[PDB]
């Protein structure tokens, strides 16, 4: 199961200004709550390292559950969204 279109287009926006904050700024890491219009409120943090950009979502239970069942989609759209450097996707619980 891919995600509903709207919420993978609302993620893949949120997490691109994501990377743009985290890019300019000292911590190297930007972050921020999202409403997904079905999936509800779900926090991006982006963390900016050398060999690698790594993306962690954060979300209740059962939009988890459509995270990781779209896992392997979010991954390979959220990297050609940043072909700079290898992504790593994670998720979190809320």
């Amino acid at each position: 199961r891919p995600l509903p279109l709207a919420d993978l287009a609302r993620l893949l926006d949120a997490v691109q200004g994501r990377i743009q904050v985290a890019s300019a700024a000292e911590s190297h890491a930007a972050r921020l709550q999202v409403r997904l219009p079905q999936l509800g409120a779900v926090e991006v943090q982006v963390l900016h390292g050398h060999g690698q950009l790594q993306i962690e979502i954060s979300a209740s239970p059962g939009s988890l559950a459509l995270l990781q069942q779209a896992r392997g989609e979010l991954l390979e759209r959220l990297q050609r969204l940043h072909p700079e450097q290898p992504v790593q996707l994670t998720f979190n619980q809320q």
